[PDB]
């Protein structure tokens, strides 16, 4: 773990001393994306569990939720991009966070969108929990517009390659570690899309994937919520421990 | 580890997110004391391997020394002890620092006034290394005239109890924990000086003590100057880790 030396001056009567402030730098950074119809305060657990482990966290809402909860009805996936991006930037810029050692950690829509940003920003550790799929068709189309096509149970029963998807088609390309957590009985993501994802991951320096027994995607009952608490952070311990 | 959750605003666009950055607070905080003649530079390396334990760091140049150099041949006990208190209330007022939390760090002259210390302000670890023994007689008199007293070397060569010295009786009071380390072969400050202090810290948490096999009071072999980092670290290690 790496130090920050300043110096500064110590007053003491009609003189000052000099001296030295030690302080951590380059510390490893975690983004939290939510997913759709979430917020900002449901990671604050994980985020702090992270801190814990050396890590600067940061989690925010996403357009279309809480302070433009008004953009509900509009907001496209191009405009949640950019709001990743802006995040990971502010993030990525502080002088104590090592831009070289960002991890992400997005949810259904978030999740998505995650897989996505890893194609334009450098993201060290991605993990997913129960990511969405949805066509690349429509990208600047409201995201609601989305589920209101019925054929999405269909396409995310399928079986896709990353040709069909530009998700799965950013994850061919990824080259960092990957988490793939997913809830037993998810009705919203099911099987069928994490199998998707995991085939698709075929370049990662790792996959690791948890299934949580027989859990919902809410995680609704309180012990698969802390399931996937604690296989995050022993990754997160894990990757970010070995450095 | 505990976490501090700051709100922040990301801007993208004509637009501007709402967010949290958790970042690290109430850290345990390390002050070093360097002995006579020495500066804030020579506890540097250690500095670093305690800032990777999740601590906050200090190091600073005793009055009489480096930019006040020119105060060698005057500056009183009375004086390097407000220096000390000022580097300490510095450390202890920062906003991710525990003032609850502070470990201080002193050798030789610096030990001994790190010991007085400890009545003054709240030393949870206090860690010694050689620390030196002069008479109570004479405080606001210039620390060259002790070293003047040839009789000095007698002093701390015999039996003293903690009412026959302002430093150990400090220790009889100190409750908090205790890591003292010696040169087997120091012949500034020798076994019985040490073996005084061990003497008079019957009321700390604990007391640990390590001795450096053939070593002398600079620790001017490597190899023992990395056992003292060694013996050092481990014990904050022990010390803060358990918290
Ligand atoms: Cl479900
Ligand atoms: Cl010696």
């Amino acid at each position: 773990m790496e130090a920050k030396l300043s110096s500064i001056e110590i007053p003491v009567g009609q003189d000052e001393l000099s001296g030295t402030l030690l302080t951590p730098t380059g510390m490893p950074g975690v983004l939290f994306v939510h997913g759709w119809g979430g917020s900002q305060h449901h990671s604050l657990v994980r985020a702090r569990e992270a801190v814990g482990l050396g890590c600067i966290c940061m989690t925010f809402d996403l357009r279309g939720h809480e302070g433009y909860a008004s953009m509900r009805q509009s907001v496209t996936r191009a405009q949640n991009l950019d709001d990743i991006k802006a995040a990971y930037d502010q993030l990525a810029s502080l002088p104590y966070v090592d831009a070289h050692s960002i991890a992400v950690v997005g949810l259904s829509y978030g999740g998505y969108l995650s897989a996505l940003l890893t194609r334009e920003r450098p993201v060290e550790w991605l993990a997913l929990r129960s990511p969405a799929l949805y066509k690349d068709a429509h990208w600047d189309q409201p995201k609601v517009s989305l589920n209101a096509d019925p054929d999405l149970m269909d396409y995310r029963r399928r079986a896709l390659a990353p040709g069909d998807n530009l998700a799965l088609a950013a994850c061919a390309q990824y080259k960092g570690d990957v988490l793939l957590v997913e809830a037993e009985n998810d009705v919203i993501v099911p099987h069928p899309v994490m199998r998707n994802y995991a085939d698709a991951f075929t370049n990662a320096r790792s996959l690791t994937s948890r299934v949580i027994a027989g859990a919902d995607h809410a995680l609704s009952v309180k012990e698969h919520q802390q399931e996937y608490t604690r296989a995050l952070i022993d990754w997160l311990t894990e990757m970010v421990v070995g450095r």
